[PDB]
């Protein structure tokens, strides 16, 4: 009865997380920098599946071309060397100066130019060591004062920015999709497409709207206080969800980047249940930092952490949906019902039927309760290992 | 140099604002109740356009058809009597308990009948008074608690509701037009679509997508900490901004419904910036509260507040933009270079071009401040008339 | 190994909890009111130890003497048959439209002093049920606007009334205390004394200080963002934790008085954690709403999973404790050393020590690893029951 | 009519506001260092007072004695050539990586011993310097877990620090006074003693109370949602306002720091309108960042436009309570009868007046309304500039 992670299970890092030094807004790294390679060979020893990068965080910024071939051939060795994946990866587009207004919508044109190139120099290695999915997350795209950004153009230069990606992994005969990853504020006072909605409806005015889908996170969504499991439904269903990124945020507050299970613990319980009941299979990734407190003992300990709440968790969900008093509360508080088509009869049907309006008794409908107290009880009861 | 609305500003007002009885979760009403010809009449008085209403705001649930002619008379009377216009209509699916678990989305599948329904029965009234919108906010479309809901057979459910009412205008030969109306939170813990874009990217699902768009409010984006005007754009450039609710808010709370111009100023101002800039040409419709405290002397002067506001920061905005040296301040931060496609070279040149990448000075770049600060000092003397 | 709630367990319940009648800013009311007499009689069998109430839940608003004194015989009787006690009582100062802009701190001077007559009333009448806790929540005491208030002012007539109730219950040799309730807004913009900080600060101005204490409530501290744990720890270094209202919110947003464990749950763990080692011994009082939702028989499922939900997270933090492992891991993270005086040796000789700052090795002390992160994921496998 | 700052304004500027070089947890400086002799030549040029430094801003970590003296003449010389002034000075205990679990209350005891021998050292070079008012921000005190810390020995330990220094400016003789620096988050998950009313609480504990007060920050308190101008109030009603802090924040999220007037423009407006009404007459400091986003050129503007846009909030607000019917509105709002004592007649006259209770009509005071609405418009066409 326990929670060892293998590689079955799709858990992947990115190389930023157990790598982050511990730098903050008020302070100094309290941490020695990571070898890609030992992180790579750390996280196999620990059950995961794979690693993810930012372009930066694999080759310094200003790298010879040859150089880049030496850092990637050393990671190549360590991939070979311990069967590790890389799925996905992504560009830094925020670190450097130059991007202090943004990427893709930075006022000055030539900085969106050199940021599509340098887009578009990381697609073709990603594609080289394999990942399927591009992610992108425009940290910096947004403001913080209202004359700064005229907002329909910005959009009308990110859209620009993401057909030609499009038309780049097309012509060059690419499998690879790409994931916007939404976020509402921090570090600019106010991201473009702050929420997995917004990030929705932006790509449907895409010219290869297939290509794109969303990488929501967590803690993003939850620092706009907004129920995170509810956005992913929504994700699924679009069929948009190609990536996600899992973590832990308390509240409304910067972005903490708590390991996975801490933060809103109900929250990352309906959130397993909602993965694993409609079938989720791509990567399980970690998007976290190890509190600067820590030393590499406590990073470990702390990627550890996020595997095995997530196995705890599915454990509980699984538990929960086959317990059949479970599915009796669920018929009680008419789940199924809510599955049912309200008028596959067809408007005039429903015109016609007296029963829907006329000689409807609301009063009647109005007394009958939910159930859903206890229904939710017995999800606790489930999550806390404490059904009798 | 003065502030008096007029009819032609278009400012609209619904029947349940001004004759809001001060009810809330912990007191009594502190006023008696408004006649509806009471409230057309005092607000055309006050300079206003025209009224909106919820079915029940009309008439009183439970009525007679002969009860329901009689009430509609004396509206249309009182609107004859003024000059008024009815340019919005909405349905109450929130307040009768029958309506506790939603509308739209309700487990119990007769309730949904019954809701789809009551709001067929309504367009055809608004039809018949003249209104060109029809709006909806599912306000208790959501839920306290993870088990109650599986969020993917709601949206299924809230798609077939607006298909077959979109289905309905179409056959009868309507011409009116849905907008929906997002908030994420209160009366239930969570309710669906809760931003605006959520609801942008629900709609590109349904099978007309041309006949819906948003009605999106000030004080429901700000209970999440969102960009109200950010989102506006956003809505603006989708082609969908049908509608729009204005009011006050402060901060993530409670929704307060102040009057407009109360709240967040510097946000207001941007908003009627971008409505203004991009000739935005619908109602200016005020969603809000007087407060409790007052008598309806303070309702009155509430309500003229709203009207007041708005065209004393068109002012300042309209002031701003026709400012030469905010002209100026504009192209010293490139907002002229925003406007500009990033490649209308087109993939290959982007590809061939040397500048773009290979020799771009990224140092050079860098160094070269946005001058924003200047930019929103500017924004703020205009806005406090402290041009000097 | 179960969780069966006896009298012992000191589990306390306001009448206004379970007979709340579901009506909301958005909606009539889902059930029917309770009788007092029934209230105590369920939750007697529910294992409760006993109720509280607002004078206006027992004695209805404008009642002759007489009528007042036959609602308290038939609730005196029915706390005989039951064995139930009356720990705390309260005053209902927000309900009625008398109260719109405060009771003690109202700007009219008439409305106090009536605020006070009414107080001094039901603080008799609680002396003789027995209350040896008297509870003030002043939530109609702030503003929606800033010149409607001068908080200097406000804080005087605050401290005039409470200092006169205590002039008066030390007048007449009654043996009760006063714990005042924070809440920080909803139903007014802002509302004064917003947190414990501030009313603990706040009773430090009172003539007898000794007599007043806190009764924190769990949602409304998270309705700021704050650690509520935390914000019990200062009460009790205070001396001043008297009462405490247990329920479960979900982030910043409007009061939602979930039943206790829901909303945050890893904070309702850490709490109970406190309260038991701390040997808090007032009574566990819940201050929540069963969901509108739900019937009469999901309003008692709602209550008994309040103290459930206790008593599980009793035995879980209980075990935290006890786990040799946990043991040796608060040492290995310094707890122990908290606990010790920086300098019992005095000012002098931490001057003198050359150890604390000359020859102190900073880089050797930063290198040393705090081990929290084992730490907490050993407190989240305690909780979620999966230690192995 | 315009808004050129004087030394006599007394506005002052921490060394680490103008030369905060644009490290944001995502991303590289972007503007060069700037001598400390720099920043006081501009600001003086600019109209400012004072400046205000951490030891570490002044004085590089790990200086030897002889470059301490060094920096210290350099600034000295620097002053006297300009005529600024240090009121206030305060300690970096948050930077380097030995204090990442705390200064004061670390778990480790020989860091805290340490903490405070770095204190006392520049509470000395403070008293040198002239300063009056030694500033304490516990920036690391705090958790991201909940058994990492116990809170009553952490505050056992804070207190024991504070009574120290308060020995020890005793037993110098210095003239000098304390003033503690709330925060609720950032960059602990948690910081202790959250908001001011948790400072003024913990303040009351203090073997010398009177030596202690406190320093609030505008954003600080507007990141728990709480209104700042309140806050205020309280402060000053308890004699503890002894320094305050100016900036900008737009709501709850991480700490921007904007200029002040930024952010929430209309607390901006009730703060200055309360500072020069209660005749606070300390330093107006500014805590704030330019944006990463600018040059020089938009640093000395952002920190020219703190100063200008206190000088117009002053003068509306001057002009709002000068108004005749500004002061007509203050009295039918009642304003007047807030000031007048509840109850001078004392309890036994009011216990037998008659009219308070007995004989009150209820009715009739209920309807009276309070005609805030009223009085917020003539604030607010105050601010506008736009009385007419
Ligand atoms: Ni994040
Ligand atoms: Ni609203
Ligand atoms: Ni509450
Ligand atoms: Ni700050």
């Amino acid at each position: 009865m326990n929670y060892q992670p293998t590689p079955e299970d799709r858990f992947t890092f990115g190389l930023w997380t157990v790598g982050w030094q511990g730098r903050d807004p008020f302070g100094d790294a309290t941490r020695r920098a990571l070898d890609p390679v030992e992180s790579v060979r750390r996280l196999a020893e620990l059950g995961a599946h794979g690693v993810t990068f930012h372009d930066d965080d694999l080759i310094p910024f200003g790298s010879s071309d040859s150089e880049r071939e030496e850092h990637v051939k050393r990671f190549r060795q360590a991939l070979d060397d311990t069967g590790m994946k890389v799925p996905m990866a992504t560009t830094n587009l925020f670190t450097h100066p130059v991007f202090k207004d943004g990427g893709f919508t930075a006022n000055d044109r030539d900085v969106r130019r050199y940021a599509l190139r340098k887009t578009i120099r990381n697609i073709d290695l990603a594609v080289e060591l394999g990942a399927e999915t591009y992610v992108a997350w425009g940290g910096r795209e947004g403001a913080e004062s209202g004359g700064a950004k005229d907002v329909r153009d910005a959009l009308d230069r990110m859209k620009e920015a993401f057909d030609l990606l499009g038309e780049y992994v097309t012509s060059q005969g690419y499998d690879i999709r790409f994931a916007i990853e939404p976020k509402p504020n921090e570090p600019r006072g106010d991201i473009l497409l702050p929420t997995v909605g917004h990030a929705l409806a932006f790509i449907e005015r895409l010219e290869r709207p297939e290509l794109y889908g969303v990488n929501p996170e967590v803690g993003h969504e939850q620092m706009a206080g907004l129920n995170f499991p509810h956005g992913i439904a929504q994700a699924l269903w679009a069929g948009k969800l190609f990536h996600i990124d899992l973590n832990g945020q308390n509240g409304i507050k910067y972005d903490q980047d708590l390991r996975f299970g801490a933060g809103d613990l109900r929250a990352a319980f309906w959130l397993v249940d909602l993965l694993e009941s409609a079938g989720y299979s791509g990567p399980r990734h970690f998007d976290f930092k190890p509190p600067r407190t820590e030393d590499f003992d406590g990073v470990w300990a702390s990627a550890a952490g996020c595997m095995r709440n997530y196995l705890i968790l599915k454990e509980r969900a699984a538990a929960f949906r086959a317990d059949p008093e479970v599915q009796e509360a669920l018929r009680a508080s008419r789940l199924d019902e809510l599955a049912r088509p309200t008028a596959a009869d067809g408007l005039q049907a429903l015109l016609d039927d007296r029963s829907a309006f006329e000689e409807f008794d609301v009063d009647a409908a109005a007394a009958r309760g939910m159930a859903f107290e206890r229904l939710d009880q017995l999800a606790m009861d489930h999550l806390l290992g404490a059904r009798g």
